[PDB]
């Protein structure tokens, strides 16, 4: 069950696309189409939050030292070498790189392919 997730990247949507890119001697524009190049098997452990297996090591990133009091719902983050989408507005220090509408849609074993979209969408 492929699920094409449309996400705006960086700017207000992705507060940490510069850090993610920075850390890995890369550009925000390079980070986007690396992430979008991916093919992600959805998994979970222990939530109902859709962890996404398959991310490129070239865009790995450490979790923000101090947690945010609230990541917005629909955010799209990277923690370590794990990517994934936020169904509801939780707190956490995942490096936020983008945002979709509007997810439970993703269930264990699904396949996620992110596609960019304009701010105007």
């Amino acid at each position: 069950r492929i699920v094409e997730i449309p996400v705006c990247y960086g700017g207000e949507f992705g507060p940490d696309l510069e850090e993610v890119a920075k850390i890995n001697q890369l550009s925000p524009e390079e980070v986007i189409d690396i992430h979008t190049n991916g093919e992600y098997v959805v998994y979970m452990l222990g939530p109902g939050f859709p962890f996404l297996g398959g991310m490129s090591k070239r865009i790995a990133a450490p979790r923000k030292s101090s947690p945010r009091p609230s990541i917005p719902a629909g955010s799209v983050g990277i923690a370590g070498l794990q990517t994934g989408v936020y169904p509801i507005s939780t707190p956490g220090g995942w490096q936020l790189i983008g945002k979709t509408p509007l997810a439970t849609l993703l269930r264990a074993g699904d396949i996620v392919k992110f596609v960019r979209i304009s701010e105007k969408d």
